């Protein structure tokens, strides 16, 4: 269905100045909440103006390295559980919690104590995941890294190199793969992305090592191959990437289904890249975006057709943030 040639131009900047962004939560009304890895902080942003709202800071944050707040993500009920979830690097752990938003309280004071509904994820100074969405089956996914410790992606005992799939709750989702456990899929080094198609089929981006970055189609109780697998190739029992990328052109972290094509958003990069899809399978050759021309990109979101939300990530300790950075841009895509 789409054509395989697309297309990208960027309508407006939305926002600037925010330090660190992460998460995106695109809200009913059309406006934005958006976390910072380093401050700990959601903040509201309104479509309009670009005028910032603080939430406030979340509990508990210990940023390091690629750790802090990191995914957030809208309660599947958020227009009327006003519930906000946000995964983060705690001092023990990586860990997902809920918090109760009310915009109708001072900014700084707007998010509830927050209920922890998931702990015990590996941490690390690296490879910490942190990707948070709820799929069309209404469960939480989360995206997981190892930590650095290429040991933990293979073992189904270990959170670490894993998607995870759970209850809003916390519990393992029922009809999980292995039972009594969250993991969804493993052999998976450190998971940034999570995006559904059309017919409800998951899609995943993945950073490799120096050689092959991923976009992985995901099914339940699927080996991904990390650590003996990198890129295309993994042999019998690994499933291979839809589409693989060297380093230097991706490093990938978030990724946004739209007008029939995966959009994933390039950290070293600095580029945005298009997935055509025909099925599960790329239906052209994937081609780039932007290159250079906002710098890293950390997170694309869906806004609603032809729409995206594209978020920039030059203030993440590894850009050269310039005047204004880093912003939020709206994408009008084909
Ligand atoms: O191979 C590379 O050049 C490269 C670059 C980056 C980057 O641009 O930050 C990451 C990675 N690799 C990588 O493997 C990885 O897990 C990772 C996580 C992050 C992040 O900022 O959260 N960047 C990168
Ligand atoms: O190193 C390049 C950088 O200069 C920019 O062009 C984005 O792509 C990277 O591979
Ligand atoms: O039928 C498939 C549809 O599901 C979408 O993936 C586009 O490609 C078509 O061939
Ligand atoms: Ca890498
Ligand atoms: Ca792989």
């Amino acid at each position: 269905a789409p054509p395989a040639k697309g297309s990208v131009k960027v309508l407006r900047t939305v926002a600037t100045g925010l330090n660190s962004p992460w998460g995106l939560a695109p809200l009913p009304g059309g406006d934005l909440l958006v976390s910072s890895r380093d401050e700990a902080t959601i903040t509201r942003v309104d479509a309009k103006t670009g005028r910032k709202t603080e939430l406030g800071e979340v509990p508990g944050v210990s940023p390091s390295g690629e750790g802090g707040l990191l995914g957030i993500a809208l309660s599947p009920d958020y227009a009327s559980d006003h519930m906000v979830y946000a995964y983060f690097t705690s001092a023990s752990d990586n860990r997902i919690v809920r918090m109760l938003y009310d915009e109708k309280k001072p900014s700084g004071e707007q998010l509830g104590a927050p209920d922890t509904v998931f702990r015990g994820i590996p941490k690390g100074v690296i490879h910490n995941g942190g990707r948070i969405a709820f799929g069309p089956d209404k469960m939480l996914y989360a995206g997981t890294g190892e930590s650095g410790d290429t040991g933990l992606s293979q073992d189904r005992k270990s959170l670490g190199g894993k998607i995870l799939r759970m209850t809003p709750d916390g519990e393992p989702a029922p009809g999980n793969p292995f039972p009594g456990s969250p993991v969804y899929s493993y052999g998976h080094r450190n998971v940034q992305g999570l995006a559904w198609d059309d017919k409800q089929r998951l899609f995943a981006s993945e950073f490799g090592q120096d050689t092959w970055d991923e976009l992985n189609a995901i099914k339940p109780g699927d080996n991904y191959g990390w650590p003996e697998a990198e890129g295309k190739g993994g042999g019998s029992g690994f499933h291979d990437p839809v589409a693989q990328w060297s380093t230097d052109e991706a490093s990938p972290s978030g990724i946004a289904y739209a007008e029939g094509s995966v959009w994933m958003a390039g950290l070293r990069g600095e580029r945005l890249w298009r997935i055509p899809l025909k099925g599960t399978a790329a239906a052209a050759d994937p081609q780039a975006f932007l290159e250079g021309e906002y710098g890293r990109l950390r997170t694309v979101a869906p806004a609603g057709g032809d729409k995206l939300w594209l978020v920039t990530s030059n203030t993440d300790g590894r850009g050269d943030a310039k005047g204004g950075d880093d912003r939020i841009l709206e994408l009008e895509v084909e």
